[PDB]
């Protein structure tokens, strides 16, 4: 019916061209709403960096940028990926991924019409995964 739902715990992070899933739309977030970024420690399997270094227009500095991005499953080039604080986080684009959901796949050009949910990378906890100055127990 209407009122256009999908969870991101329905919404898997897949590749519109292969579609294996490359992730999951509940494990990925935004990055001060400038673009989104699948954080994924299997996700290097899913992609492989490209050879040259850095190739954008220009260089940010909230963020560095890091290697061209391509699906390892298809090749499909993601865009590149980018660091922040130490953390490897993939910016991949809305066309590239597929959201499977139990209502149909969809599949976006723009973050702005994404079904699932993608909520800003939560620097506290990643600190507090990285650094666990806080506690262990
Ligand atoms: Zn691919």
């Amino acid at each position: 019916g209407p009122h256009m739902q999908f969870p991101v715990e329905h919404v898997q992070l897949l590749c519109i061209n292969c579609m294996v899933a490359v992730g999951h739309g509940s494990d990925l977030r935004k990055v001060e709403g400038t673009h989104h970024v699948n954080v994924n420690p299997n996700f290097s399997n899913y992609y492989n960096v490209s050879r040259d270094p850095v190739v954008i227009n220009k260089v940010f500095k909230d963020w560095k940028p890091g290697g061209v991005i391509s699906c390892r499953n298809c090749g499909e080039v993601w865009g590149l990926q980018m660091i922040y604080k130490s953390v490897k986080l993939p910016v991949l684009k809305v066309r590239s991924m597929l959201l499977e959901t139990p209502q149909g796949r969809i599949q976006a050009k723009k973050w702005s019409r994404v079904p699932f949910s993608v909520p800003d990378f939560d620097f506290l906890q990643h600190c507090a995964e990285n650094l666990s100055d806080l506690s262990l127990d």
